[PDB]
């Protein structure tokens, strides 16, 4: 009773604010999702997503789309490897914990996610760029120049996002590491050597402080990571430009002169890089207690983490599940207590996740690291 009469939108389709539509908009709630994306046919770069039996699989299980993750995501083994290409130890999954956290491609899962929606509930082509209050509405306004109206706004448009200053004036801060993210389509084609190399297993190798992780099997596509301290250089003098990707493979053949050749054989295949320093949104300081109108944010935008310890999506997806019940299961008598109980249990799972995953990127990072 909470939500009767009241227009609810959520700012990103990303894994994070698309469940959160799902979870509202089944109870029957008035939903709409303003999403910065051309069209649902845009590409999501990255790699594939675990959904966590605990977390990520009971938001999935509660918006009904379980079977649905289950059918199109994969198990993977997964490969420790030296710099020679010497398979260390084989992680191979049990038929039985297949179901445990298979991956699943991020186009696959937003377009799952899209499915149980009704029809133009999100609205593309709507990157959000100012919200103010006016009387009893939140006014958005868009890149475009249009303008919209809501009762109730859920921040959900990931990491970066510009749009949080009513909830908090935390700024997104840097962890010390970066990371070279790319694709190589049609792998068993394009790169065989690597392909051949992983053997069917996501593939994960350490040495002189430099992470590799690779999946084969991305949807036909090979995705690796390649992750280090940023070098303290880049912080005075920096000489790698990612707009070229010449600068770029010469930087890193120069990190893995030691690797065997099937891993510089990788970089010299990779058409495009994305690099992007690691960063934290983090949960040290509490929201703001005076809003104008009711407002929160999920996802990446609420506790953005490093993604070495695996919580990203799957504390994401927590916060959509627990604050869609907040919202519709009648222990609430006002929306802002449902939002403040909903940050108040965000703050200490977000807490110990973005504990867990500064700890995991301090070791990992370690010249003395060995999986
Ligand atoms: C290199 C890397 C690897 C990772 N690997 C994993 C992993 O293996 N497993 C895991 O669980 N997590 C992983 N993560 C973290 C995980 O991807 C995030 O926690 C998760 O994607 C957060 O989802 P989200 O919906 O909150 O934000 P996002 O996924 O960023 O989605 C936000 C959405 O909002 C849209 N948007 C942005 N600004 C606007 C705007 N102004 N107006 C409208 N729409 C807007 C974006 O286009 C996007 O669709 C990784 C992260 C990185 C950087
Ligand atoms: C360290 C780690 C990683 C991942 C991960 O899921 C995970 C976990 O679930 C528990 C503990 C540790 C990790 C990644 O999935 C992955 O996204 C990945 O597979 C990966 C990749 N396939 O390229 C990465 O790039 C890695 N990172 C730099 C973002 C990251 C590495």
């Amino acid at each position: 009773t909470l939500l009767k009469h009241k227009k609810i939108t959520i700012i990103g389709a990303g894994p994070v604010g698309l469940t959160m539509a799902r979870l509202l908009q089944q109870n029957g709630v008035d939903i709409t999702v303003y999403e910065r994306d051309k069209d649902q046919d845009a590409r999501i770069f990255g790699g594939t997503l675990d959904l966590h039996r605990d977390s990520g699989q009971e938001a999935m299980k509660r918006a009904g789309l379980l079977q649905t993750y289950y059918d199109l995501a994969l198990p993977m083994g997964v490969n420790i490897v030296d710099e020679k290409g010497n398979i260390l130890t084989t992680k191979n999954v049990r038929p039985e914990n297949r179901f445990d956290n298979p991956e699943i491609n991020r186009n696959d899962l937003r377009t799952i996610l899209l499915n149980s929606l009704q029809n133009d509930t999100v609205i593309w082509d709507r990157k959000l760029v100012t919200l103010e209050p006016d009387k009893e509405k939140w006014i958005l306004t868009f890149e475009d120049k249009s303008s919209e109206t809501a009762d109730l706004v859920i921040i959900a448009n990931g990491g970066m996002s510009k749009v949080r200053k009513f909830v908090t004036d935390t700024e997104v801060e840097e962890t010390g590491t970066f990371n070279i993210q790319a694709d190589i389509h049609q792998p068993e084609v394009n790169c065989p050597g690597f392909f051949q190399l992983c053997n069917g297993n996501r593939l994960m190798a350490a040495h002189q402080g430099n992470l590799l992780f690779a999946n084969p099997n991305n949807n036909g596509a090979l995705h690796f990571g390649i992750s280090f301290k940023t070098p303290d250089e880049w912080k005075s003098k920096t000489r790698v430009d990612f707009q070229d990707r010449n600068s770029v493979v010469d930087f890193l053949l120069k990190k893995f002169s030691d690797w065997d050749e099937r891993y510089k054989e990788l970089i010299r295949l990779t058409s495009s890089f994305v690099g992007l320093a690691t960063r934290i949104f983090p949960l040290d300081k509490s929201w703001k207690s005076k809003r104008p109108l009711p407002i929160t944010m999920i996802g990446d935008a609420a506790h953005l983490m490093p993604p070495f310890a695996g919580q990203g999506v799957n504390s994401g997806l927590m916060d959509a599940l627990i604050l869609s019940d907040n919202l519709t299961n009648g222990k609430f008598n006002s929306i802002e207590e449902a939002i403040e109980n909903y940050e108040q249990q965000m703050f200490a799972y977000g807490r110990e996740a973005q504990a867990e995953s500064i700890i995991n990127e301090t070791e990992m990072f370690s010249l003395d690291f060995s999986f």
